[PDB]
């Protein structure tokens, strides 16, 4: 019996520059923190016992505002960072449409026909970021968690959770950054209870 609230890193200077991160990192824009506070006030009644986000700095950045000088802990979990998109990283859309049209077409349109010479693939994401979800309910059984990720590893979990083939990975709803979403756990099993709700920031 855990219950997990999700969430994903506000907007970042590469986000409004339309630039992939991945691994690669970039400070949040004033917005992003707005919105990071907005979710900071949203929870300000929950319970949280801690917050995993990953190593990223955006990833941290949110947490901490969110935390908002709270006795909360902070953890970090490398099996939360983005998806490795090796040699996309920094580079705009249309630099990328110039590299891989193929491969970017597939990224968007067919994620289970990615297939990165060195970046990751979306399975590889979903894997691992699993196994961070179940040491952490394994961490605190009875407890109340929170979970700062990026937009990809949210999106293979939400999968995960509605059972949904990665091919139908980017099916609706779209996760804003900081929406809320939280997943019940009991006797084992994942219930998504909320998903993408994004009221504060409106």
């Amino acid at each position: 019996a855990t219950t997990l609230y999700l969430t994903r890193h506000g907007e970042t200077k590469w986000n409004v520059e339309r630039r992939m991160q991945g691994w690669q990192d970039s400070p949040l824009t004033e917005k992003g923190r707005q919105d990071a506070m907005r979710l900071g006030k949203r929870l300000e009644a929950v319970e949280l016992a801690a917050i995993y986000t990953s190593t990223s700095g955006r990833a941290l950045e949110t947490a901490e505002i969110v935390r908002g000088g709270r006795l909360i802990p902070i953890y970090q979990d490398e099996r939360l960072r983005e998806i490795h998109l090796g040699d996309w990283e920094g580079k705009t859309h249309d630099e990328i449409r110039q590299m891989d049209p193929i491969a970017f077409d597939h990224f968007w349109q067919a994620p289970h026909l990615y297939a990165p010479q060195r970046g990751e693939r979306f399975c590889d994401v979903q894997q691992r970021a699993l196994e961070a979800v179940q040491s952490i309910v394994d961490r605190h059984e009875g407890e109340t968690v929170l979970i700062v990720t990026h937009g990809v590893v949210l999106k293979t979990l939400m999968a995960a959770f509605k059972d949904t083939p990665l091919d139908h990975l980017w099916s609706p709803p779209y996760m804003y950054g900081t929406s809320v979403t939280i997943i019940e756990v009991d006797g084992g099993t994942f219930h998504v209870a909320v998903e993408g709700d994004v009221s504060h920031i409106e």
